[PDB]
């Protein structure tokens, strides 16, 4: 029952300063443009001890399964080859990628009817708002 009331599908519904947040990640133009017109869909799971997270758009379909504590590589949306430890902190998922010798935070956290994902990259944050789809 670990994660219990993350699973499910969830719509995206809004989003705020994502533009920047993926210039700071280092996003090259075209790729900022396209990613920052879809709105997601994110299908969380779980199975055992194996969590997985689909992303799904017009723009890309992308799918992660993981344990917590335990690192594993990642291609990432707009295709950086990262290092990825998620973790559950006071309820929160925490996911950190390590790639390049940069690092990144995006954490999902549940907040009445929502799921609030913010990514964090240096002093910038991006706060991206999901609802049950
Ligand atoms: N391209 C591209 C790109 C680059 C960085 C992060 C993300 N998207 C996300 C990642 C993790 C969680 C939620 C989102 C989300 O879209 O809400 C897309």
């Amino acid at each position: 029952h670990m994660c219990d009331a993350f699973v499910g599908t969830w719509k995206l519904v809004s989003s705020e300063n994502f533009d920047d947040y993926m210039k700071e990640v280092g996003v090259g133009f075209a790729t900022r443009k396209v990613a920052g017109m879809a709105k997601p869909n994110m299908i969380i799971s779980v199975n055992g001890d194996v969590i997985t997270i689909k992303s799904e758009s017009t723009f890309k379909n992308t799918e992660i399964s993981f344990i917590l504590g335990q690192e594993f590589d990642e291609v990432t949306a707009d295709d950086r080859k990262v290092k990825s430890t998620i973790t559950l902190d006071g309820g929160v998922l925490v996911h950190v990628q390590k790639w390049d010798g940069k690092s990144t935070t995006i954490k999902r956290k549940r907040e009445d009817d929502k799921l609030v994902v913010e990514c964090v990259m240096k002093g910038v944050t991006s706060t991206r708002v999901y609802e049950r789809a």
